[PDB]
């Protein structure tokens, strides 16, 4: 079986899977409208009790099923539970990063399209007012994705968009294709310190930014002053355990298979803690000094509400390259700017593809040339769904991005801590650590954390649920019949996967 290297390619490949587009942009829009500062009480607090222990969790099943030689969860959770319907749970951890992959890898290479087009100054120059400069860039970036001019909801991405999208996918490959060690590892170990420069490049500029409209500290200001009385907001602590799950990419299946080439005895307790604090760094210090200072300094205190409300997308892809376009040197600032966010993406997306490569490697047996291969032509297949049909991504994002992750996160901890057994399960964690889980969490992942996390659910399933289903157009459908097929066509992989076994 393959292994991490280093301890440290491990921590950066982890930390790399963590840290994407939303530490700097969801994040601190999150925050603003939670609290501000006192949005920091039910953050650590969810970090504590959801993200940590079940963090833990991932990597010790990871670890506990790579002994064995198996990477997958269709797989481990038969290992930790031997039932049929432990496997059928288990593709839903093969089918979620696979879905979410669909339409990921295709954002991911917006952000490299964009970094280029502003590289060699292929962007809007307006002209006054914050309209004026704004919608040049809603209409270059409406042009790229191809967004629906009529009423039929058809994209039609510019020649330049696709070829970037195929660029895109050539360099996971080229990454992917070259393993754990020399290719997702050794690319760690470039990818992190560079996004880590970039950043900091970023958020030195962004604070000596002035206008006649404001500062970078009233920005700044902006986004920390507490507001304790939204903590009696039910939404706030849910926004925050929703906030934390998402961040650390809990429930995805990722987490499990990086984990499943740590080696039998080698540290998770330690190299867990350390990805997640790198994730909680990369997303308060530098995530939160980015974006929104950047958009109060140009346009105002005064419109920071109304910019939080428009959300993280239009911050990140219309809001802040209007403001690059109007600042001295901007043009190399926006294509600093998107190839942060795209190596931001890249390292999640290569993480995000590698449970069906190793499904493919380690129950298929196919080589890893094949498997990426493989795992490559589904998902550029499929992402022409995303590319075509509008809104397409948004169903793939709510079914498995959002609602799959979560009920998945769920079962993940009650296969482990309650079928498999909890005291298995802390051994399992504990084994080989530098530090060992303090004892209280063994209260913590056993009641407290699977607690949260159906609270989650239940208030999610009947915010989201019926507005999806009863509002939506019927092309919804479309994208639905689609990814059930994959889930069936997964299903079909498992069940063949099973029976070559029987012959061997
Ligand atoms: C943290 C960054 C997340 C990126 C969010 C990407 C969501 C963009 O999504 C797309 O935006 C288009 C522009 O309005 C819309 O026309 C499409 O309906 C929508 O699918
Ligand atoms: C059924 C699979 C067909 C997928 C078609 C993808 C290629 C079509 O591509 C289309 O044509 C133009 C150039 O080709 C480009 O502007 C865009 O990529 C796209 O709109
Ligand atoms: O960027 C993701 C991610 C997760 C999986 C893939 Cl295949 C691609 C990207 C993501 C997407 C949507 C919601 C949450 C998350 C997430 N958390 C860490 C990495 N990561
Ligand atoms: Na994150
Ligand atoms: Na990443």
């Amino acid at each position: 079986r393959e292994h991490w290297a280093t301890r440290l390619g491990l921590i950066l490949a982890m930390a790399g899977y963590a840290v994407d587009l939303g530490n700097f942009l969801r994040f601190p829009v999150q925050a603003a409208e939670n609290g501000g500062g006192a949005f920091m009480i039910p953050y650590i607090i969810a970090f504590l009790l959801v993200g940590i222990p079940l963090m833990w969790i991932e990597w010790a099943m990871g670890r506990y099923g790579g002994a064995q030689g198996h990477g997958t969860t269709p797989a481990i959770f038969y290992l930790l539970w031997r039932n049929r319907f432990a496997k059928i749970l288990g593709v839903f951890g093969l089918w979620i990063p696979l879905v979410v992959a669909i339409y990921y890898v295709y954002i991911e290479s917006w952000t490299l399209g964009f970094a280029i087009k502003f590289l060699v100054g292929l962007v809007p120059e307006p002209p006054t007012d914050p309209d004026s400069i704004l919608r040049p860039f809603k209409e270059f970036l409406y042009s790229y994705i191809g967004v629906p001019k009529g009423d039929e909801p058809i994209l039609k991405p510019s020649l330049f968009a696709y070829i970037v999208f195929l660029i895109t996918m050539f360099i996971n490959v080229s990454i992917l294709i070259r393993g754990i060690s020399k290719g997702i590892e050794r690319f760690a170990k470039i990818a992190m310190p560079t996004l880590f420069i970039l950043a900091v490049f970023l958020v030195i500029r962004v604070f000596l930014l002035e206008t006649p409209n404001g500062t970078a500290a009233d920005g700044l200001n902006f986004l920390w002053t507490p507001d304790f009385e939204k903590l009696k907001d039910p939404g706030v602590w849910i926004a925050a355990v929703g906030q934390i799950f998402f961040s650390l990419g809990l429930g995805f299946g990722a987490i499990i298979t990086y984990a499943s080439y740590v080696r039998k005895d080698q540290d998770i307790v330690l190299s867990g803690l350390t990805a997640a604090t790198l994730n909680e760094k990369a997303e308060v210090i530098l995530g939160g000094s980015i974006s929104i200072p950047a958009a109060v300094a140009f346009f105002g205190v005064a419109n920071a509400v109304a910019i939080a409300k428009a959300g993280a997308f239009n911050l990140g892809f219309i809001t802040l390259p209007a403001i690059f376009s109007q600042t001295a040197g901007g043009t190399f600032l926006g294509f600093l700017w998107f190839f942060l966010l795209f190596f931001a993406g890249l390292t999640s997306s290569i993480a995000g593809m590698q449970p069906m490569i190793a499904f493919l490697e380690d129950e298929l047996k196919l080589s890893r040339k094949h498997a990426v291969l493989w795992t490559a032509a589904i998902v550029f297949f499929s992402a022409h769904l995303v590319m075509f049909l509008n809104k397409s991504l948004d169903e793939m994002d709510f079914w498995a991005g959002t609602i799959g992750v979560v009920f998945f996160g769920l079962t993940e901890l009650i296969i482990f801590f309650w079928i498999f057994g909890a005291d298995k399960a802390w051994e399992e964690i504990n084994r080989g650590g530098i530090i060992k889980v303090p004892r209280i969490y063994y209260y913590v992942m056993r009641y407290i954390t699977p607690a949260f996390l159906a609270v989650l659910l239940v208030v999610w399933a009947r915010e989201y649920i019926p507005k999806i289903m009863e509002e939506t157009h019927w092309t919804v459908w479309i994208t639905r019949f689609y990814i059930i097929g994959l889930f069936l066509f997964l299903t079909f992989l498992v069940f063949l996967a099973e029976r070559r076994r029987n012959h061997e």
